[PDB]
């Protein structure tokens, strides 16, 4: 309960592809991105990620490169193959190396112990591999 509850309002990796992209409401707001990253159980000599859209259109396609074993987390810039930035909305992002856990960012709104994530659903807390 202690380790769970201390946890609501910071955003956690999980197993997932999703990444939202959006800007803020205040003049001047840039796009960002929430974060994503991938668990290797081994180390990896390439890191590719595919990133597409609702419509399920490659927007971008990342090289990652070398990585070690563990967990790692990356944020995309929120730009197209050709420079432009996407509009808001929901993203998915595809990795491969050379098996490869996705993760996406999810906010912590409550437990049930369970994690709430809202719209993600529920976890318990042994599926997160980093607290931000």
């Amino acid at each position: 309960s202690l380790q769970a509850t201390t946890l609501i309002g910071h955003g956690v990796m999980v197993p997932g592809t999703t990444i939202l992209a959006g800007k803020g409401a205040e003049e001047g707001a840039v796009t960002s991105t929430t974060p994503f990253g991938v668990e290797l159980q081994q180390p990896a000599d390439k890191v590719t990620a595919t990133i597409t859209d609702k419509d399920g259109r490659v927007v971008r396609t990342l090289e990652i490169g070398e990585l070690r074993a563990g967990v790692h987390t990356f944020t995309w810039d929120g730009k197209q193959t050709d420079g432009t930035t996407v509009p808001n909305g929901s993203y998915n992002i595809a990795i491969t190396a050379s098996v490869a856990q996705p993760l996406q960012f999810a906010l912590v709104q409550g437990v049930t112990n369970l994690l709430d994530l809202g719209t993600y659903g529920t976890t318990t807390l042994d599926e997160v591999r980093q607290i931000i």
